[PDB]
């Protein structure tokens, strides 16, 4: 009974094939729901007056041997992004870790400033333990996920479009 959802990725406009992700429903219920209902679309509007949905954003930087950073569906740069429960939410509770590749955690610009940005980690983060809300990992398709790394760079710049083609929950 924790949630599954997916992303369906694209680099340069070409399918690079499937993310599916297990949310920790039970550690950490809003903020698992928050990033349930941006890859389903379920809630409509945010504040930005733009869909609540992750389907057609981009992976803003993409880091080798580090993660990759998205969520920005109102930007697309790493400065946008809302949540469901409006511009920011709280920090939920600290319990989950950052263990290695594949946690997924929430990106925040300091405490209790939860948004829609998210990392998918391609290496043991764990300086990053109690700043960032932990709330799931990378189920299936760390292949495509190691594909999409492969494009970044030490900036986070990406040599092609790195982009969620497809979302939802399965
Ligand atoms: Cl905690």
């Amino acid at each position: 009974s924790r949630p599954k959802v997916f992303f369906d990725i694209t680099i340069g406009g070409s399918n690079a094939g499937r993310i599916v992700m297990e949310l920790f429903a039970d550690i950490v219920p809003k903020t698992a729901e928050n990033f349930r209902c941006l890859c389903t679309g379920e809630r409509g509007m945010g504040r930005s007056g733009k869909k609540l949905h992750y389907k057609g954003s981009k992976f803003h930087r993409v880091i080798p041997n580090f993660m990759l950073q998205g969520g920005d569906f109102t930007r697309g740069n790493g400065t946008g992004g809302e949540s469901i429960y409006g511009e920011k939410f709280p920090d939920e509770n600290f319990q989950e870790k950052h263990t290695g590749p594949g946690v997924l955690s929430m990106a925040n610009a300091g405490p209790n400033t939860n948004g829609s940005q998210f990392f998918i980690c391609t290496a043991k983060t764990e300086w990053l333990d109690g700043k960032h809300v932990v709330f799931g990992r990378v189920v299936e398709g760390m292949n495509v996920v190691k594909a999409v790394e492969s494009k970044g760079s030490q900036s986070g710049r990406t040599s092609a479009d790195i982009v969620i083609s497809d979302c939802g929950q399965l």
